[PDB]
């Protein structure tokens, strides 16, 4: 009702990309994690979706699969 | 080649912008689910860190998730 567990099954790249968005967002004063960081992609996601940018970006890299 | 098991734990209100999500970026000809939509929203962040144009704004929505996080 509150939180939702979620299992997602990612690329050894996604990983890697999870990684340096997860650094590139730390500083010596706050620690990333890198649940942090999909949480940051769902919002950011989200919040795109309300605006609707990206969508040639959103669906080329879809496609790129 | 590999592969990874993720786990995450997430708010109800993402899980259904996360529904929302996918069926905004679904069609009767392409089928995109939740964990799709969830690479997508990686990718697209990292992206978006290598651009170097929105970490500011990035910075700001990571401080209030982290707001977030303590006991409600
Ligand atoms: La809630
Ligand atoms: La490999
Ligand atoms: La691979």
């Amino acid at each position: 009702k509150e939180k939702k567990r979620l299992q997602v099954v990612i690329s050894e790249e996604q990983d890697a990309l999870l990684t340096r968005a997860a650094y590139a967002l730390s500083s010596p004063e706050r620690a990333v994690s890198k649940s942090e960081v999909v949480r940051l992609a769902i919002e950011k996601i989200a919040r795109e979706l309300e605006e609707g940018k990206a969508k040639e970006e959103l669906e080329a890299l879809l496609k790129h699969l």
